[PDB]
This record gives structure tokens, sequence and C-alpha cells, in this order.
């Protein structure tokens, strides 16, 4: 399918909790739900994950 | 020496029972830098403790 990035990760994030996805600096992630808690629910295009993480751990792409 | 370590400089609101609440510009006194990027912290204007995200706080040059 395709799968346009929406965001890139820009710190690492190792999860402590079971909703929550993994990210390393760089990632690219799609992003499919900015929830109002400053949670984004995404897709980690590297690692084929899905899950959690806080909003500011991703910039957008553009 | 319960003095400020640290300051957020992100909105974090909580998913989970363990997290500390984050407004933009709270000072912490961060107690432990834990190996995975989570920091364990006393929210010096709520009076709470928690874990958050490590690159949700900033270091005070103090």
């Amino acid at each position: 399918g395709h799968m346009e990035q929406t965001h890139r990760a820009i710190f690492r994030f190792v999860p402590r909790h079971e909703d929550e996805l993994e990210l390393e600096v760089d990632d690219p992630l799609l992003v499919e739900l900015q929830a109002e808690d400053y949670w984004y629910e995404a897709y980690n295009m590297r690692t084929g994950a899905r899950g959690v993480f806080p909003a500011y751990y991703a910039i957008e792409v553009t």
C-alpha cells in the first residue's frame, strides 16, 4: 500500500507501556491520529509497528 | 538542596498511572535519569511525582 510519511521522530522513545510505539531518531512515521491529549497514534514505517507516543517526539515532514 | 534541576518544554498529559503531568515551564526536581530516556521527577509547581519522556525537559544551568 502507498504509505505517505507525515512525521519524523526527533528523539529516541523507549516504551515503558504496552500501548507505546518505539522510536529511533529519524524514524519515518505515518501519524494516524493526533489526539487531544498530545499523544500521537502512528505506524512506524521503519519497524512496521503501531502504537502511541508523545506528540513532540515527532515533527511534520512539511 | 531540594532545588530545581529541569524545566518542562512541552505539554505532557499522562495516559499511564506512573506518569507526571507537565505544562510548559514547569520546574522539575529530577530524581532519576533512567537508562530508557524516561526521567522520574517531582513537579515543583503541582507537587506531583512521576515519570515523563526525558526530552520533554531541559536542564537548568543552576
